[PDB]
């Protein structure tokens, strides 16, 4: 596979995302602005 699976929980918080790509864009919140 590659992605598209549930154990993609955020490294900083604990938000789980379907794809790594979602987690990547999410990451910015933990310094830029929380959203
Ligand atoms: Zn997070």
């Amino acid at each position: 596979g590659s992605s598209g699976k549930r154990p993609f929980v955020c490294r900083i918080c604990l938000s789980a995302f379907t794809t790594k790509a979602n987690c990547a864009r999410h990451l910015k919140v933990h310094t830029d602005t929380l959203s």
